């Protein structure tokens, strides 16, 4: 499939070797999750900093976004979030979930309250992920802006510091687009500094962030990590992932409100398949995990190394058929996405508003 | 002799570096011009005893003409397409106040206006309407001219009894200039002093900076963010003329004195309420933030902001450009002093009087080109006297430097009051009137 391997020369990043692995499990005492094991976080920056200030007791935050969708979030997005949610329980360190509704509302035909309203929305999906209420800081950025002493300062020194030239070959803007849109990359900069937090850092500069991201992401993070030093910040670290297949590359993706039903249709009838045309073919030549999304989404979900790798060996060698596959994936998927529904469900308001309220976290 | 040839060079340095430190020069070009201040100072304390003891363009950043008699203000406002302001408007003004029309208003330099008639109809039919004019805050550098907007805006706040929101724009500042966010915010707070000292009622003035009040404003944000939507950077490009090599910072910043212009940018003084309306005071210079933002109100369902234009108190050397502290000898400080006045109109003031004083007798006086003329119409209250003088200066009969004495016994009290309450302007005042809050 993919040569990441050559994406890190091409960004520049490091790869996550074994060395960096053990040091992570010996710093935190924890097993490395399955994303680190099998290469699905595969890249980073400054991770080795970072570790370095853990372990001379000196913590850092998590840093995450997300886009507020109508309610249009597949299990492909899960995958930083899940890994957030490890690292911020690993560390045990605070978290702040920036919701970009401004972006929302910039890019896309919605009003203000609109966009507020499905980031408040999407915010429930966020918090059924399982983080911690009281280590994680969830905000809109429309909201929390007119609350912080920290945040506007923050985006005003990235705004003096980046010319529309940076941001257009970076972002890919031309003068027919909006000024809101020209200076956004500001703002999605600024929660990369601790004292835009003053109601959980105070006025403390000096505290470290850990972005987890995508790999294809780091162009746009280089942005936030070439001004840092220029206004006297330290650069935040990353952790970049792979590429989460398309169920091929309504029916384009697996979502989060389908149906144990919906789930065994989309994998059975649109489930790419990396297994021979006839029967005949695939017991001799067997099937290929490198593009048969049914296995891809299992190095992603199934947790059992023993489990995956018994599938993988009959599925290349013929022994196990593509429909047996997709079958071993929808009885993943079910209890996956059934579980996250069913923490959605328990998402009351009153405790959406505290995840969304500025506060110290202890 | 020579020592005094040391003297001169010393001001004029001295005056070349306050200039910079006012306008847009960086820290570097301002430390070596104060190295040679420095320098040239040290030189004096040897060769002496002592140290040493003291076509036309018009945007927001610039106004410029060839012309000695300065702008020509119809032709302006045909270009920028607002509506002057006539006899019928100025008594309209007057019938709803009843109160006698400002001498700005009745010697035409506030000659330009924007929907005056929609305000007018508001507040006749009960409607209440608030004002907002603004500052670009620098230590000290508030001149003479900048007290034209200032005191009609007062003039405006008691006559028509309204609340008033000044925006002090450091986060523009520190945008455009060489500087930390705490000393764009701390010239905020010092330029407030010199606008209280103006006389606003402090039950209905809120005087707020953007670095501050951005972030405890559950309304102002969201503005300026409704408003970015509808302003595209080829806009601004052509209205402010800003190009791709400039910082995101100000290539957004017009949303940011655009928003003030809407009543629910302010929670605490208006509530949720979106239909109050805005009325504009400034010089012309101004108006392409706002008649952008006239066009943006109702893409976002608001009311349009009006305006009332004023004309440009021009600089000591002639009506060719503004008064401004970014050049040198072109001001007359809020801070100086009764014999510096004297000096800068006496020795700067451009004469529109003739070469000679016998031919002054016999050609007299072009009181369209002379400086002090033009000041004594802004500040000279009195019309008949004002009138007298023209025609006498016209005629020959009075020579420049009884004009100018004239004028200099107007400025000298005019500044020295207004030091005077500037004195009495305590921190605790002007931290109320930077508080935000409900307004009487
Ligand atoms: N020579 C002159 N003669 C007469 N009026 C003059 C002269 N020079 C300046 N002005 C007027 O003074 C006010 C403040 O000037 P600034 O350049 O600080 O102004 C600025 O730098 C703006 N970004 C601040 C601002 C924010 N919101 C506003 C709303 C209305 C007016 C101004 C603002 C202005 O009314 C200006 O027109």
């Amino acid at each position: 499939g993919i040569d990441y391997d050559k994406l890190i020369v091409r960004f520049g990043s490091s790869k996550i070797d074994k060395e960096l692995i053990n040091r992570i499990e010996r710093a935190t005492g924890q097993r490395p999750h399955h994303f680190l094991r099998r290469g699905i976080f595969f890249s980073h920056r400054d991770m080795n900093q970072v570790l370095d200030a853990y372990e001379n007791k000196k913590p850092f935050y998590l840093y995450t976004g997300r886009g507020p969708s109508s309610e249009a979030m597949h299990v492909g997005h899960l995958i930083p979030f899940i890994f957030t949610k490890w690292l911020q329980d690993v560390f045990n360190v605070p978290l702040v979930i920036q919701m970009t509704d401004d972006e929302k509302y910039l890019w896309k035909d919605l009003t203000l309250d609109q966009a507020y309203g499905d980031a408040v929305e999407n915010a429930k999906d966020i918090i059924a992920c399982g983080f911690d209420i009281n280590k994680t800081f969830i905000f809109s950025d429309l909201d929390y802006m007119g609350m912080s002493s920290g945040f506007y300062k923050n985006v005003v020194k990235i705004q003096k510091h980046v010319t529309f030239n940076q941001v257009k070959g970076i972002f890919g803007f031309t003068d027919s687009d909006c000024i809101g849109k020209i200076s956004f990359p500001a703002i999605q900069a600024a929660p990369s500094f601790s004292n835009s937090f003053p109601q959980i850092f105070r006025d403390r500069t000096d505290i470290q962030c850990l972005i987890p991201c995508a790999i294809d992401q780091d162009p746009y993070f280089r942005m936030t990590r070439d001004v840092a030093p220029r206004i006297g910040y330290p650069k935040p670290a990353l952790l970049h992932s792979t590429f989460f297949p398309a169920l091929q590359g309504p029916n384009s993706s697996i979502f989060l409100t389908d149906t144990a039903k919906q789930i065994k249709t989309k994998v059975n009838k649109h489930a790419f398949s990396g297994g021979r045309d006839t029967i005949e073919e695939h017991r001799q030549f067997g099937g290929n995990c490198d593009v048969d999304v049914s296995f891809m989404y299992l190095t992603f979900f199934l947790e059992d190394d023993d489990k995956l790798e018994q599938i993988r060996k009959d599925y290349t060698s013929g022994a196990m058929l593509t429909g047996e596959l997709k079958k071993a994936l929808i009885e993943v998927l079910q209890p996956l996405i059934a579980e996250h529904q069913a923490r959605r469900k328990e998402v009351t308001d009153e405790i959406v508003k505290e995840f969304m309220t500025p506060r110290k976290l202890a």
